[PDB]
């Protein structure tokens, strides 16, 4: 029950408004909910829709007229018109036209670029050029200069993933503009850092983000194959039966690629059904290859190559593989884990 | 410039709305600002207003009719009607009437209670009772059961500080209800942990929040006196000339009281003027004793005993002491520092 | 069995000697023992012997003729004439005569001074003077300048504890000579750092050793009393029944006083018998007050006020209290724990 | 000067001997030296001597008659007959005959096996078999079961490196005996862990030693080539001009292979002369390929393929390359660094 509605109570409340006071006893229960109840909702975007809308944006939106920023943000229908896939993460399909380029800038917001279709584009990160091709993860960690250049007449699509919404809501955003279009097969970073178990004596200092600028498909694919093969041979490897998986890591530390974003890659055997999880924080998956479905809040959605979906905080989810089902994954878990808010419920346990 | 406004462009945009896509090239620059530009604004609340409105709430709002929740939230005028002092922090004046009590609950949100006026109330934290009096900091770290009981006919006011707005925006909130009104002079926690330099062999495990339930005024006052005294004697101690200061810490670790909130206490000699700082993240100060002013965005506001004010992200601020000027401080810095978003500009350097 | 003893085998072995080769197959099993088998043996020194020999050293050994170095090293009878209490630790009774002084030096070896009898001596540590009295722990962490001065006509005895034998065997030793006899009641370090739960904003950097120069008896005694009192009240506190105990810690970190040495203080209720432990590494106890015994390798030795004893690596030990039994303790455990060699067996578990 | 040599002084000293007391004032200065002065001396072993003595041991010392332990320990001439290369490290040339095997054991002492000549031997580590060939580093971290099996009629030589002397002097040694001769091309460990930048979701827990059982030559060689190539292109990479180098690391952490031993591999361009270093702790190098010399204490020794040498604590050293000069390196630095005893002087700086 509320206080008696009296002229004195109404005078009290008008003083409140005047003095920027909001009394706790008037607040709606879910200021402190029983468990996380996001304004973001579970949502799927179909690739066939996204690619068609991206191609059209290629025609209608040239460089000089918005073409420098040709990226289709996935907007969660529960987040009020904000171009946010979740309360922490921005995810967009960047569509880079034949021969297009972008100049250098840096920003405090952390970012990756996961290559969906195409080849022969380079993203240049602190002057070091990083070739892009299908299945590759590129990082452009916060405060690193990044521009790019298409070396080809072909378009490319990648997922443009950032902590923009966290950074916007929390007031951490900074931004600077920057000041040869070399096309090396591999970046300096990779040439130093992508030898397993080995660390240059010139890079003995730990870093906050990975110095690996590209995690190439070859290696991702090979790691996942080896886990399934080790499973066949009776050896521990996979995380769950038929479920091979890796986390992309900062090799100086063994932890996440960047302070705010975790990236992983999963492969499921045909037939695999994962146990239902509730996890704090939001995650986004993209179907890289294969066919299957997701269950979110008990609702099953079938999924095809390229489809993308978001699980907001604490929404119970699982995946079923119809064929071999390869998925790229990102989430805000490093944030929940750094601050001791992370929590996990699994149907098995 | 934007793409040509054509029937095809308008069809593209209507497909966007239908498919929950928001194109980057339509977005307003400050999705990624040049430096943090908060929606929260610098604001001061006068104690004499807050105490008068609190007393009236005591009369008008009894237990059974909202009295269990008698706390006046400081609402930032730039945060849209949300009861948030800043985008990360909730700060409220809790007004506890003669003999009032509250039962036990726990929530994932972290919290402290800093005692402004009054005595002989106990907050009971995981069954351990913590006496409260003026100048004391109490913690109720996340997921710890806490209720309270006034043992007296006198009211008490404290600052009720939490990471509610971070927790609400980020989807990390959990909440449980709980299931003798002992009145020990000191808590078990204090009796184990408040011997300088000494650690019980039964508490060798590090914790995520401090096991000290109260940081009593005596010690705070004594530490600040010693720094000014060491300054008089030519010995390094104070942070800046005439500026004594402490941070409240988790003694198992030496770091912050809780994962999301930093607390500190400052004492300035009469005459002291601090150098202008820009810092990422928001901070709140309360004047504990003395007289002076603040400068925020170049605007000077005079301050009296009890006044409270907020500096949102990157707003340049400094303090001037007219008399000896004691201030309690909290901020979301452990969040900015954990995620490598923290940044500092000082006018000296 | 060994290789055939042939002229060719003997020629092989003479080539070995010539070329500084020692073949594994000739080595005695205990190059890699089944469990630690120290050359150091369990040993007790009686205080009444040590004090009598110390007094005589006071008469016979004046300043100018060895008096600057008047310290009686406890030499383990199994360590070959080396002045080592154990393979890692040096422990000596320093006997400081009326009005004696020592000038400043520093060395990489870490050291403490635990005051057995006497008062009004100061050890000056990086120019900061630290009063000494019975029951106090002083640190002189490695590479810190330290000299001292007796301000009185009375002698003082303290335990002079160092990692000298580790440092000597491992080749880490460095040593420098240094370049007012102030007598403050408390040191600068203490005045900054001995306020429970509080950390100066001017000392936000973690250190490798404690910045607390003295851990005074008052606080040690009070902590131990509180644990026994909390035990009386049914509250968890003591490590084992009737067994109160603390660890001295570096307050910036919550870990050990210095990188190589751990210090602790135990109080046992009359009647308390501890469960038998095997622990890797050596430890030394001193009886501060009370009466009881120790069991080492099944052999019981009765103990009086001032007695000192060493438990080398893996020797099973326990303590029995006849009266209330207060003991100071040091060990090389931070070394075994840092390098993942630590191991513990308890008779309970 | 010493105390007066009196009958009373002699009685004092006889009481000392009786009571296991050694007085400080009688001790020789270098109990606490000015800088490290090892009993170990700089020493070189020639490969042509070591291989010839190893072959002869193959003839004279069969299995059943010492052949199970056919390893030639490098004994430092200053370490008193102890089979120690330095005060912390044991280094031996293990010579494994045609078709020989060894059963499983484990010990707390940490160990590696760096393959000098030969192929088709497997060391089986916790049931997982690790093929061995020239240039490969294998680990058998402490407390891991390890046996081996030669699958061939050819002998193999490897460097058998351990922290035996530290473990022996410090009392940390434990040892257990253990209870198909599979010959996989690659180990399970490698198949999980040797994909650059990728970490199995099933191995998210950090470990104290590397889970990589072999660091194969291919990758080592490729990393060193890339650094010299990046040097040619004007890009930062090498540690010093013409000096390419890597550290072998634990991929869960980015730190050293094991708690007590660091391993590295250096490649110098023909002509390269390194600046003189003093470093705390001992190191051992082996010439893998090429020709050059070392300078230790100002004394130059020419070096050929296979030669091995030790630099004890603080001995100034440098390397000159005549040809391209590849060297494998191990040291006790993780011990000096963990305990804050490490120190470095370089002639450049
Ligand atoms: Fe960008
Ligand atoms: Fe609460
Ligand atoms: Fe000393
Ligand atoms: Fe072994």
């Amino acid at each position: 029950m509320q206080p008696k509605d009296t002229p004195e109570l109404r005078a009290l409340y008008k003083s409140f408004e005047e003095e920027s006071i909001i009394p706790l006893w008037t607040q709606l229960g879910d200021l402190m909910p029983i468990h996380p109840k996001s304004k973001a909702v579970p949502h799927v975007w179909k690739w066939s829709t996204l690619l068609r809308l991206a191609r059209k944006s290629g025609e209608l939106v040239p460089v000089g007229r918005g073409g420098e920023r040709r990226a289709l943000g996935l907007a969660n229908p529960g987040l009020g018109g904000n171009a946010y896939i979740s309360p922490t993460m921005w995810a967009a399909i960047q569509y880079l036209g034949p021969r297009e380029t972008a100049p250098e800038h840096r920003h405090s917001q952390n970012a990756f670029r996961f290559v969906v279709e195409g080849e022969g584009v380079w993203t240049v990160v602190n002057g070091d050029p990083v070739r892009m091709s299908r299945g590759d993860l590129l990082l452009t960690p916060g405060w690193c200069f990044h521009g790019h250049m298409n070396d080809t007449d072909q378009p490319m699509a990648w997922i443009d993933g950032l902590d923009i919404p966290f950074s916007q809501q929390m007031d951490v955003g900074f931004f600077e503009f920057g000041s040869d279009y070399a096309t090396p097969n591999f970046s300096r970073g990779e040439r130093l850092w992508c030898h397993p178990g080995l660390r240059p004596l010139s890079g003995l200092q730990n870093t906050v983000a990975s110095p690996i600028g590209a995690y190439r498909w070859e290696f991702t694919d090979r790691a996942l194959t080896e886990q399934l093969l080790l499973e066949d041979e009776g050896q521990p490897a996979t995380v769950a039966p038929g479920h091979a998986a890796i986390r992309y890591v900062n090799p100086t530390t063994g932890g996440d690629v960047m302070p705010t974003l975790r990236c992983e890659f999963h492969r499921l055997r045909a037939g695999t059904e994962t146990a239902t999880r509730n996890e704090v924080g939001s995650t986004v998956f993209q179907v890289f290859e294969g066919a299957g479905a997701v269950v979110m809040n008990g609702e099953t959605t079938k999924l095809e190559k390229g489809d993308m979906f978001v699980v907001p905080s604490w929404v119970p989810w699982s995946l079923q593989a119809e064929t071999q089902f390869d998925l790229f994954r990102f989430s805000d878990a490093p944030i929940m884990e750094a601050l001791s808010f992370m929590r996990t419920k699994i149907e098995g346990q």
